[PDB]
């Protein structure tokens, strides 16, 4: 289960875990593997479709909250 | 506790700063409690805030929240 | 050494990342070794890559090449 | 010979020097003087006809590799 | 001061760049001083300039005017 | 008088104020209200009839020079 080995579906849970299920799609289409998450930057999220800041933040912080 | 401020809890805060004119976006962007705590100049720029005196007012209202 | 990777050397790499589905363009665009080392989000977007998880996979495969 | 004083033909060599002779034409038509090179941006190259990324890159890096 | 360059003031400038062959359009389009200061790649493309080396020459002659 | 509330005639002055009176017509026909001005883009101007760059620029800059 290493954060870095999360298959695309592993990530999905996570988001669902943040109540951001509504993003499970794209995050899946863009083959967002475990590791990928760990480096998403505001722009990646913008390219990934996320726009409500409170969500980028929510996702972004859900990340530091991961590696760490 | 800020850490759990619903989107409406934040609203008050802004209104407490006399920045009510921003309660909209801050609400649309689902700016939860925690989110505030990490806004960076850019987030505010993306959030619509532009008058520096306001970005600062909001940003310091944050430093003046966690600490 | 990457710095001299012919267009086919790069190909392997991609295939090493399981991104074989990109070996085409990367070859058409005469993506030599050095070129890789400087691809920027845009180059990848121009290069056809779009699934973020891939741009990242490629980009990090690069940081994970020079360093 | 100052990079900034390269006449249009000076540039030409350079490209030929990168094995990008196939671009000597346009680069010449667009009166690409020495200095001009120094500021080409992805778009200039796209307007200049270059499309194979590996070439824009090759040219672009041939530039930092110049001024510097 | 550029900021007030009449259409003919601009003309000299171009001629100073050895881009006299453009003094026409730049004059027709009533390219006043200030206008120059904001030309963007497109304006030049609309203005007729096409040889990149010239758009650049003009554009930098501008950066090299305000600053 | 809020830039955004300029009636069609309010705009007119402005243009006349830029010595672009020769455009007061179209700008009036196209019911160019205050706010409208604030978002004109090169194309709007082209559709609006303005063609001498120095004028689009003049108008365009007369705008940033407004909101700001």
């Amino acid at each position: 289960r290493p954060v870095h080995l999360w298959g695309t579906e592993e990530v999905a849970a996570w988001l669902e875990h943040l109540s951001l299920c509504e993003y499970k799609d794209i995050f899946t289409r863009h083959d967002i593997r475990g590791s990928g998450l760990l480096h998403l930057e505001r722009r990646d999220l913008k390219d990934l479709g996320v726009t409500k800041v409170g969500h980028m933040k929510r996702i972004l912080c859900g990340i530091k909250e991961l590696s760490r």
